[PDB]
């Protein structure tokens, strides 16, 4: 299992060091793609593999259907992390996520988010209550 | 079966000691996490592990979905019980719930929740009768 | 199977006997907590984990389905049943069903349930009929 | 299966003899409990048992629910069917249905219901046509 | 399977000798009683014993639920058919469907429905046609 | 697969007795006897008993306590038969039946694949004379 | 071998005969079930498919008129026919005639089954006929 | 699993060469077919048959489907990819998706959709947010 809140920094080569406690979580590779809100999710690829057939329940002769699955499969990358733990991340989604220096990687059980500090805490100022969004669903 | 309501202290070092009733369930390690109405849930690590698939039964591509996961799993963390049963929290959830001095733990069956004695009793102040709100599930 | 209708008494030690056909049912030890209509109900602790799961098919992300959990559960109890027979009822559940001396119990199959005398009758004198009231589930 | 109309007589001792032909269904014991249109309805325990999960499928966080289980449930009984085939009604059941002299017995395939002759005709004399009750099923 | 159409007599000890064709179906004791539109229906006791099963799948709180199966049930009889294959109908049921002199035996795969030719004629002269019931179910 | 399979359109005739005789083809799929009921649009269904089975059974997914639903099973039911295929492949027709389905001399066996079904070949072509298209009846399913 | 794709042109020769493409001669066996299709065009399938096809029906009413006249537009004319050692089938009068079949036809693969068309019918039926998308974002 | 997004062109025999990468997945041969938006989808034969399935759950009595079924299926081709890892487009294909030289391949978990590079891109330039559009899902 996936959780918490990290803190991390963006290297010069674009890689993330994986907290080590989330380290162990993932083994020899991760499958990154772009995530909502500007984001980028990582996953285990077995993970990755459960998340996409959860899409295969959706139509496909709809339109939103397609536009969804190719902004996001398009985008996935398959990425391996190196001895020291560290996942460089893909040029265009060091852009679709606007990351830059200062990182957070929060945990979301199924996968890790990594988000750029600024938006994140942006999103977190907005964003309504947890009592609020949950009496939503 | 976590059960009853149980008024503890919160010592300086931000440690709350666990029951002896409720230790037992309790092994190692916890996860602690957020609640609803400003409380703080601690799971054992399995049990955290069946609530949140219940979560994932949610859309996921709807904006409240993701806002409800990342409001509960960003803060969720996974802490160790000390030998003699107490349970450092973190400096976040401490202030979440307005934690200071004066906790009441309540067993949920599923979980545990901790509560601010003035809180608790405020909630239980208003919220309506146990008659009231069951009709209405 | 419980069933029937038991007048007991409350003794000065806030204890009940149970009724001998009754005591057979419940092994050792049971779980307390409040009903509905100010009653406390009895069950073995396997019924009572039963029990619980019919709720755990509630929302939860509902505010009322958490005032409901935590009315529930903050007052369930676990009470040893001692070789007479006998359950030492909780102080706080003795106030909640204004319990005081003459109890009733009654047999709901699945539980059972403790009565204030008077307030168990004046229960009966109001509602409505066998037939009026089926014929609305 | 239990099917047919018997008339017979409350005894002074507010016993009945089962029928012969119904005394093979019911073995050493049976429930009786109070039925709909003070009518009393016999079964093997067996029986009785699954009919009662037919109401655990209520709501029970319901005020009806609660109402019809307290009824129901709160008046069963258990009974030892004797030797000679009789069962001793309870006296609260004696009076619930207007038992007094001249009962009639008739077939339920799932269970016995016992009735004043008078009532039972009366209940008869009233109701509506097998198919308009039916058409509304 | 039961089907076919017959004309019989009622006998003058208000016995209907089994066709034959039919009586072979029949073992040793059959079900009856009575149909709806005034018909009488005869059953193997296990085909009785699922055909009654449909019914509990019916509320039971609900009046008409009892009323359906007080008037079903109360009727039915457990006959034995002797050795020519006759079945002696029970008096109530002889005047519950006009039965007189002139039967009708309608196969019905299920069970067997003993008719007053006369009123039989009536139904089927009355009651719309094949197509118009259809398009309706 | 033809022994599994009731396709297609036969001309025949209904002899002096009432009889009809199977088409071959067709005998094949059904063996010594057949039940054989009226149908829709005036037209008498025939089947292998244990089809004939399974046929109803579909029924006793109706009410019953229907007022409808028992005037579809009496309408349908109290007019089965089984009728043995004697040597020759030739079903004797009941009486009641021949009239129901306006049974003459002439008739049209299509197969439904389920059952075989028996017309008047000018019943029949006047069904199919009206009665919309494939397409259209198809887009309302 | 396994599934039926494409589109194929072909002839109807004079004696009511279509060759098989090759490509589809594998996939069917010795005979096929013919029947009218949607649209005016003739449905091919293994036998073994055209007895899943019909389970599909009777997960309709029975009860229903409707479910009645498709039951009997279609099977009333399915047919059986053997596919010839040359791969060829003899397709039956009153289909050809269903479908205006003549000379010049157009087989086209549906995975399921195969589509016998007039080609003529079917340029038109294409000709018509909205986008890819618009018909899919109705389903 | 396919993902991510590869420029590549078209030779002059009308093949393309498939990413290494991308040429593990698929053996020896693929099926082809049109796609939506005027792409051209390529799959293992295996999965298209599981994307054919996906399709007979549709009505087949509705006129759309059978346009649907008729535009897709009948332009399907199942195509041999060389030992180069090469697959010879269909000329057909060729011109529904207006491929010309400048061909992307995209990955979308199931298949692959081969795309004229001016058309993707316009695809993308226009068509809503990630979120705008899982929102509707």
């Amino acid at each position: 299992m996936l959780l918490g809140t990290f803190n991390i920094t963006l290297d010069a080569k674009n890689r993330i060091s994986l907290p080590a406690k989330l380290r162990a979580f993932f083994e020899g590779s991760i499958v990154i793609n772009r995530g909502f809100e500007n984001c980028l999710e990582v996953r285990k690829p077995q993970d990755f593999q459960k998340y996409f057939e959860q899409f295969n329940s959706f139509p496909s002769t709809q339109k939103d259907t397609r536009t969804l699955k190719r902004l996001i499969f398009a985008n996935a990358n398959f990425v391996d992390v190196d001895t020291a733990g560290r996942v460089l991340i893909p040029n265009n989604l060091i852009n679709d996520a606007k990351l830059d220096k200062e990182i957070v990687l929060i945990g979301q059980f199924d996968h890790l988010e990594i988000w750029d500090k600024k938006l994140y805490e942006d999103y977190l100022a907005n964003s309504e209550s947890l009592e609020t969004v949950a009496e939503r669903m």
